[PDB]
């Protein structure tokens, strides 16, 4: 069956025999299916898909990109439609993120570069040097890939040393009359809404280090811009990752309210509003209601802020890279002077409502300090995070891993915050909403999770705060299976109801279902599962389909579903074996 033109390609890419026979025995099943169909485009993600599975990349991906001409976002649209393994949606997502980053910061420098040098050693050389020097300086200090913030303050770092080396003359008025002294470095914090902290404090961790180790091939300050391009060809051919030079040429293979970078540094000044008069440390009036307590606790709290602190940069240091420590240190110090601040208006709002200064039992609540200082912590991490409406893996809930803090405990403190916390941005506020929305729709019903005991110890007939979170949990379970049901269902309004009573009864009667699972597997589940009792033509992958245009669904929900202990399969296997095996004797009434 194979075309000349494919094994053409397979040679081109120099893909193995287990790799092309695997690229081919999937465009086979993917011609079988329909409904997506040039041709090439289709074979090369066809191999890619081979060699991701296999753990066989004998190619770079922008090799790859190079031989079947499409654009980096355009391959990632059309692996959407092919049935994937979750592996392949893994390297393709980083791969993704990867591209995006780089391209944002590439558009940064190179929309700078014009800014600062009059147009005609030169302002075309110097971006160069610049570019691939971060691009190699990235890649020492950083462990990330995708972070934005730090990426960005060591990009105006590497400016900031070329700047210098640069000839007054063609620099532009602002930097002219500027090296003429240190003024460099604040004029871009100023020009970019960088703290001038952040950024000296990676120049002088990261950047200055990094460059000291270019010496040997530095002459006259400027390093050898063609021993650097090696330098990181090298990395580039192993990883066989995008080769990034190539946006100094604007390569095709990489083209594609505010910019990307400037949009996340100005959130970073939003709450350096927020926090413009919150010490490190608690203020006298909160001393004040330390001291007007029962038991005095002041001293647990100095302390678990002191234990957390530990455990938080250096966690967050194996996950951003092992020469930040000191940025883990400078980002958990704001969670603190947020966290601080929020539990000083909430006691005072609490006198206001309850007459009294001695808050002893929520002071002493060891559950309710690291809940409050985990939502701190959030707040200030994903200001610095890229907005996730393709986010990053110090997104919630990584700050729920690190303080060890069960996610329902987490989710109990949210309301309050949003409230005690009148300065929040609406963007915080929403996001903080998803982080509740995941906590509702997964993360509290996790193995090891209170809830599960709080539904055991209301199987009798003083469950309050069991009834709120269902009360919760149903209007999100509801709202979702109401816009799948209108765009699928039209024709079949009576079924709604049905499928909700029956989703109703298994969050209810059924609960350890959820657990280790998704509410949306139980929708989902639910909707089939009524629909074929009732003989209507409604298949899994018509729900699925569905489903990816959901707010912030995401396609591993139904790729990888629990059937039994440590077991993942997908939503339809889970149908059949478990969600149909404990609902049988139920989907019979209808």
């Amino acid at each position: 069956f194979e075309e000349p033109d494919f094994t053409a390609l397979c040679q081109k890419l120099k893909i193995p025999d287990h790799v092309r026979e695997r690229a081919w025995l999937t465009w086979e099943k993917v011609s079988s299916v329909d409904g997506v169909l040039k041709k090439k485009e289709l074979w090369g993600i066809c191999i890619f898909i081979a060699a991701v599975d296999l753990d066989e990349m004998s190619f770079t991906f922008t090799e790859l990109q190079k031989n079947i001409e499409i654009s980096v976002h355009k391959f990632f649209n059309l692996l959407k439609e092919i049935d994937t393994s979750t592996k392949v949606d893994n390297a393709m997502s980083r791969l993704l993120k990867k591209y995006d980053v780089l391209f944002a910061l590439f558009s940064k420098l190179e929309r700078t570069c014009e800014l600062i040098y009059l147009t005609q050693i030169n302002s075309a050389l110097v971006l160069k040097v610049s570019w691939i020097t971060f691009l190699l300086a990235k890649g020492e200090v950083l462990q990330m890939e995708d972070d934005l913030v730090i990426s960005f303050q060591l990009m105006l770092c590497v400016l900031d040393y070329f700047i210098k080396l640069s000839p007054p003359m063609l620099l532009k008025e602002p930097y002219k009359t500027a090296v003429i002294d240190t003024r460099i470095i604040e004029v871009l914090c100023k020009e970019h809404e960088c703290n001038i902290d952040e950024v000296a404090n990676v120049a002088f961790k990261n950047f200055i280090p990094f460059m000291n180790s270019l010496g040997l091939v530095t002459s006259n300050g400027l390093p050898e811009v063609e021993n650097l391009s090696k330098r990181y060809e090298e990395i580039y051919l192993k990883n066989k990752d995008l080769d990034a030079r190539l946006f100094l040429d604007h390569d095709k293979t990489l083209q594609t309210p505010h910019t990307p970078v400037r949009t996340v540094m100005n959130t970073i000044q939003q709450l350096m509003m927020i926090l413009n008069s919150a010490s490190d440390q608690p203020s006298e009036n909160l001393i004040s209601y330390f001291n007007n307590c029962t038991v005095n606790p002041k001293e647990s709290i100095l302390k678990r802020v002191k234990d957390i602190g530990y455990i938080f940069k250096e966690k967050f240091a194996k996950a951003v890279g092992q020469g930040c420590v000191e940025i883990g240190s400078q980002r958990y110090k704001l969670g603190v002077r947020l966290y601080y601040r929020v539990m000083e208006s909430m006691l005072k709002s609490e006198e206001e409502r309850l007459s009294i200064q001695n808050f002893s039992k929520l002071l002493n609540d060891n559950i309710f300090h690291m809940s409050l200082l985990a939502c701190a912590l959030e707040v200030v991490m994903a200001t610095y995070s890229r907005s996730t409406s393709s986010g990053t893996d110090l997104s919630f809930p990584w700050i729920l891993n690190v303080l060890n803090l069960k996610a329902f405990d987490f989710y109990k403190v949210i309301e309050s915050f949003i409230k005690a916390e009148g300065n929040l941005t609406r963007e915080m506020i929403k996001h903080l909403e998803r982080c509740e929305h995941r906590i509702m729709e997964s993360l509290a019903w996790l193995s090891d999770s209170p809830l599960f005991d709080l539904i055991k110890q209301s199987k009798d007939r003083k469950s309050t705060s069991l009834s709120l979170f269902y009360k919760k949990v149903y209007r999100l379970a509801y709202l979702r299976l109401n816009t799948l049901c209108e765009r699928l269902l039209s024709e079949h309004p009576e079924l709604e109801h049905i499928i909700w009573t029956l989703f109703q009864h298994t969050l209810q009667n059924e609960y350890e279902l959820m657990r280790d699972r998704h509410l949306d597997q139980i929708m989902m589940c639910s909707m089939y599962g009524i629909c074929k009792v009732k003989n209507i033509d409604l298949k899994f992958k018509i729900i699925v389909t569905a489903y990816k245009d959901l707010p912030h669904a995401v396609q591993e929900t139904f790729k990888r579903v629990l059937i039994k202990e440590e077991e993942y399969d997908s939503i339809i296997v889970f149908y059949n074996s478990v969600f149909m095996q404990r609902l049988k004797t139920n989907i019979l009434q209808y």
